[PDB]
């Protein structure tokens, strides 16, 4: 009860900051974690043994990918704990509980390939689940580590209570599909702009905990550039992996995919900021103004991305 997580100090000062990286000491992310949990919830939340029991099973069905791994993982989960830090009030006990464990959960067992990938080589899972089909696993996987016997992190909820947290953690993890975004930020855009946006409406705040989802899970261009740069490596290592794949099934890529087009990257790029990651900032900044550091920094990056096209810095 009296057994607090501490980190050293330019950690404990740094993990309050959206740009926040986790570092390369994967043996501290458990900690790092917790610590997250107990300032942004309670010391009282989890039952610390049953905690650190689902954590390591969560670690241990994370694939050794370059990209959608364990570290994403932790980063997702920091960017959510930024963002409940500064909106304090906005949240109920069973959000706060809900959305860490959702974040930590949301691309367990990811084997670093996307729906489409799965679709067409006729993975069963594609069979399983039609629509979101690893989104659906994700869940699916979380659920499972929860039944195992000592891992039941919320056993002292009640029924109903549970349920609920159950339903945050679904729609939270559900929402990472990049596809329900567009939509989804569309629906926020209108409400926020016609004035009819209003968190006591559940619809309301599910679409809300969407786009948080969408904002942490993209949160790798809210980083400092050297960060950002380094991390675009690793996502399109699997991207490129993806590509060789579609070309053994018979079937050209589209370019973003393709190793023998790299030259493309830093327009693709460009093309996400604008189409995808500045408007998530921008809405999610209009309806939580605290959460504006995000915005400014995936527009410093944008402006990174633009200088390596005029030629005025080369990403290695
Ligand atoms: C599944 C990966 C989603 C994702 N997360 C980040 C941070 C990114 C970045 C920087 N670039 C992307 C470019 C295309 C794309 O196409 C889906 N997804 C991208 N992406
Ligand atoms: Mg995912
Ligand atoms: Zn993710």
């Amino acid at each position: 009860g009296l057994m607090q997580f501490t980190l050293p100090v330019r950690l404990c000062k740094e993990i309050e900051l959206f740009h926040f990286d986790i570092g390369p000491f994967e043996n501290m992310w458990p900690g790092i974690f917790v610590y997250m949990v107990h300032r942004s919830c309670g010391t009282s939340c989890f039952e610390l043994e049953k905690l650190c029991r689902f954590i390591m099973s969560v670690k241990k069905n994370y694939r050794r990918v370059p990209y959608h791994n364990w570290k994403h993982a932790v980063t997702v989960a920091h960017c959510m704990y930024a963002i409940l830090q500064n909106n304090h009030t906005l949240f109920t006990d069973l959000e706060r509980k809900g959305l860490l464990i959702a974040c930590l959960c949301h691309d367990l067992d990811h084997r670093g390939f996307s729906n489409s990938y799965l679709q067409k080589f006729d993975h069963p899972l594609a069979a399983l689940y039609s629509t979101s089909t690893m989104e659906q696993h994700h869940f699916s996987q979380t659920v499972s580590i929860l039944q195992l016997e000592g891992h039941n992190i919320f056993s002292t909820l009640s029924s109903s209570e549970y349920e609920q947290v159950l339903e945050i953690i679904r729609k939270a993890i559900i929402a990472t599909d990049l596809a329900l975004y567009f939509g989804n930020r569309k629906q926020l855009e209108e409400m926020y702009q016609t004035g009819s946006l209003n968190l006591n409406n559940q619809s309301h705040r599910d679409r809300v905990i969407g786009l948080m989802m969408t904002a942490c899970d993209l949160c790798s261009v809210t980083k400092l550039w050297p960060v950002t740069k380094l991390t675009a490596n690793d996502i399109y290592a699997e991207f490129w992996a993806e590509g060789d794949e579609m070309k053994k099934l018979g079937i050209q890529p589209i370019p973003m995919m393709d190793r023998d087009k790299k030259d493309e990257v830093p327009q693709g790029q460009l093309g996400f900021y604008n189409a995808v990651a500045i408007p998530c900032y921008t809405t999610l900044t209009q309806i939580l103004p605290p959460t504006e550091p995000l915005l400014k920094a995936c527009r410093d990056n944008l402006s990174q991305w633009e200088k390596v096209i005029r030629g005025e810095e080369t990403a290695t």
